[PDB]
């Protein structure tokens, strides 16, 4: 898809690009930004109006572009694993983010000293992907911490991540979930799936509708619908399981329906039974 | 009880209620509050005295009375489950919360536009409850990470909730605690009892004093004093623990003292024995 | 070793020292110093120049001594366990860590009130360890959550903390490693072992190189080079484990090389096998 926006890019004196806002996709309304352009001495840093347009199939191919692509999964344009991300993590630089704003890695202690003239300098995260809420607050959703959602996350209505839940990049929920656990990168959970407490998905995994990860467990397959892990049980794709008599490693029973995975608390065997009602 | 407190309220122009903190309870005094006063036309809301009176044993009837109500309880005023919460999420409205103050979420990003003219907007949480440490800092207490402790929750004297410890609304620490796990909203701990890292306890359940949950692990069930839960085993309600030759469901030993619950290594049955010295 | 910097302390009007703040060790040099002095009448404290010199093998005697170890293990001058932290805890006072900087817990009720009518007041923690970002960010280092590394944690050159992982004082990575789960005070983890999403390392215990910790698994024995432990599995020092036919308590199995331990999924044994190619 050709895909546009203005946005207001932060640059180095060197020309590095630390952030890109975009506030909207496919306006070309400046009036929200004219306002924030300038330069921040203390950084030594540019703010500049930019208009990006990209091909959303292509790879991207500098930093302005993996921003917006960035941008458009959490606005929700675009779902997880719809749009290229091949070598993003080389466009992205690592950027120190702080309450006066991104500052390069490079001179950073140079940069607190300047700061701390206008006050308490706090460092939120050093990292090459900034908070998801500094950017885009979707809509219907419900964040604890906001330091565990990465921009590039797709939160659909209805969403709540707890304090506990994380969701990286290229990844989020499809429809309503109450998400309390870990979403690693490209894993979608789609809707009324519920990721207990502490519970861990590995990224090629996704979860169907109405799935139930108990607190602390973990999936590292694939699952369909209306599948239940229990509480502290980690199904690894070499897990071999229980089902109906017969032993199946867990890769096997990827994107299953109705599966209720348990380990046995008396032979300490892993087993699966049909998640019967459904 | 009849409970009544002085507070500043932060008010959207159509009159939804995104805050109420209350510095003190009981108290007619005004003087910390008469400055904080006035209206905020970046974020189109007004900030307002209010004096609210409350009786705890009805359920409350409006947002401010919600405010009031988390407030007796992170104050230590009451404890958890003394205070009637019925309806409360449906008075609660979901806020963003920011360096700034609270923002309402609809309407969001207008909102961001105009606070970024005055300096970098970092939202902290978007949620129903904030966090407890921006209305109340209880004495005695350590919090390593205070996005993870909500409005509501009870910490008493000698309490340390450690970064992986997190405290829901109606939940906590009744003595002195060492809190590296999850406590949910209704659950609480009794004096001398640690919760390792990671440990989850669902929410009905409460535990004893001098217990210990080891790290990740997990309780589904109530607990009496001195007993254990090894590193890693979660403890569901429908788990089937070998105690003393028998079989019990977990449900059946809710409220038990002195048990030492570990999964045999050899065998990988769940046992339960007895807590020697004590 | 004789250690010493110039450094700006913030001192109560009683003379507890909430904090020193050290730029740089080794240095004479006070002109990034001399502007950040003065008083602050909302928070009752004075920032001060002070400097500092210190034998790292006797145990510290001041709250600034104690300040400057957990500068220099952060700076990576010193690693994990290589200077007497012994007393430490009893020199460092309890501090509530805000938007404005450190403030005493006694009487924060009234500073909370004052400094509020400068702007919001938000509160980050309340410990007697600061967030190691906001005194030193050293280089070759990613933070997702950066409330979640000490001060006094050491992140060797090519680390990356996720936003679950956590690292405490005198603890961290010698070399490049992923860390997604907790590192305990006094826990080394040696260069490529990566510690997955919840992981546990108990604190007496190191990892060494090219470690890997399964997502949610525990780790409470040292690990030579070269070890797995399965996702979802926690070994205890108690834990007997099955190698080449024989149980042997884990921590009779602690400093092992190349060994990958696994809960059997069919017979629940807790088992190690040889780490094959290697
Ligand atoms: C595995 C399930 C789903 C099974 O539950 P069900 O309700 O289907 O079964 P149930 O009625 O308990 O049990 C049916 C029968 O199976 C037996 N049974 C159950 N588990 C067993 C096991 N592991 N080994 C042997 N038997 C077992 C019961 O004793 C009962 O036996 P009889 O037939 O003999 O009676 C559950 O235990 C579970 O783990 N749920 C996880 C929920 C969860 O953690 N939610 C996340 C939000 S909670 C959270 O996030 C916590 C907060 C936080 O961590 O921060
Ligand atoms: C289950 C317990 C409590 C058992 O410990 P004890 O000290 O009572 O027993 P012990 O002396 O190790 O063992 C007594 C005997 O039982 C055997 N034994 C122990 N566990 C066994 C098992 N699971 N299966 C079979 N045998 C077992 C031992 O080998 C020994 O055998 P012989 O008799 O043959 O010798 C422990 O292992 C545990 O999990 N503690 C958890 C502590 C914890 O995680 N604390 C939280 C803070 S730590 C934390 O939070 C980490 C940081 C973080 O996560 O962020
Ligand atoms: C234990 C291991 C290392 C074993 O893996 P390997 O690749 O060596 O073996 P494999 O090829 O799967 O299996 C070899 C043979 O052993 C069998 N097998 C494997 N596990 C078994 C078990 N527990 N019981 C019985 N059999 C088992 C397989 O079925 C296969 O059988 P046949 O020979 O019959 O075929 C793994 O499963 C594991 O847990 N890795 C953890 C990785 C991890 O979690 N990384 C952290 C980053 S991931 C993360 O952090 C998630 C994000 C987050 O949490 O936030």
């Amino acid at each position: 898809t050709t895909a546009s926006a203005t946005g207001i890019a932060t640059l180095t004196s060197t020309g590095d690009v630390l952030d890109v806002w975009y506030p909207e996709i496919g306006s070309t309304d400046q009036s929200a930004l004219t306002p924030l352009e300038g330069v921040d001495e203390d950084r030594n840093v540019t703010r500049k109006i930019v208009t990006t347009t990209i091909d959303i199939d292509a790879a991207p191919t500098d930093t302005y572009d993996a921003w917006l692509r960035l941008h458009l999964l959490s606005h929700r344009v675009f779902r997880p694993h719809t749009i290229n991300l091949d070598g993003i993590f080389g466009l992205l630089n690592n950027v120190v983010w702080t309450n006066f704003g991104p500052c390069a890695v490079d001179g950073f202690a140079l940069t607190r000293a300047r700061l701390s003239r206008r006050g308490q300098v706090t460092v939120y995260s050093v990292d090459k992907f900034p908070r998801m809420v500094d950017y885009v607050v979707p809509s219907g959703v419900r964040i604890g911490d906001a330091d565990r959602v990465r921009l590039g996350a797709y939160l659909a209505d209805g969403t709540t991540v707890m304090h506990e839940g994380f969701v990286n990049f290229n990844a989020g929920t499809l429809g309503a979930s109450m998400v309390e656990g870990r979403i690693s990168a490209g894993v979608t959970v789609d809707d009324g799936t519920d990721v207990g407490g502490g519970a861990s998905i590995m990224g090629v995994i996704s979860l169907g509708k109405r799935c139930l990860l108990g607190a602390n467990s973990g999936c590292g397959i694939p699952l369909g619908d209306d599948c239940i892990i229990e509480a502290g049980l980690y199904i690894t794709a070499g897990t071999k399981v229980l089902f109906d008599g017969s032993l199946h490693k867990a890769s096997t029973l990827a994107g299953s329906n109705g599966l209720i995975f348990r380990r046995d608390s008396v032979s300490g065997q892993v087993v699966a039974v049909p998640n019967t009602k459904v």
